[PDB]
């Protein structure tokens, strides 16, 4: 039925491994400026906790989440309210170390994401996550890079949303 539940999720995913900050590189999507954006993941029972820091003029926001585990490792659920409907997330494809391909699914709408424990991605990385996107039926046109310059990992009380 929905795109997203025939995307394959990472075989045994390990949440302890995927924990700690990763970049976010790029989103390919149809829908719809980029803000530098990092991760904060922790395990938390069989689900993640995801703490979203962005910049933007020259301040520090960070969006608390929970990515609620569905039953099959690696596909998790982003609870819908005050913002906009229920997001689905897989984790596809992830060495644990050095790259994270993602596909979210609102409304509806699959859209594929790239993230990096550091920069540069590497060329094997980059070429893959192009090579999905095709496969997602969305062009390089389709492709927004975020910003590699101006990340943030700590915002103060004024600057935090919890939505858990």
């Amino acid at each position: 039925a929905s795109p997203i539940s025939t995307i394959q999720p990472k075989a045994n995913f390990d949440a302890q491994q995927f924990a700690g900050t990763w970049l976010l590189v790029a989103v390919g999507s149809a829908g719809r400026r980029a803000e530098a954006t990092t991760l904060h993941v922790a395990p938390q029972g069989t689900a993640m906790a995801v703490s979203t820091f962005r910049k933007l003029d020259g301040i520090c926001w960070q969006v608390r989440q929970l990515y609620g585990d569905t039953g099959v490792l690696g596909r998790f659920l982003l609870q819908a309210r005050g913002a906009r409907g229920a997001v689905h997330v897989v984790v596809a494809e992830t060495d644990y170390q050095s790259f994270a391909v993602l596909y979210l699914e609102r409304a509806g709408q699959l859209s594929v994401k790239l993230y990096a424990r550091s920069l540069p991605v590497s060329d094997s990385v980059l070429s893959g996550f192009e090579q999905r996107v095709q496969e997602a039926h969305l062009t390089e046109d389709q492709i927004f890079y975020f910003p590699k310059y101006g990340f943030c990992e700590a915002a103060d009380q004024f600057h935090v949303l919890d939505e858990v």
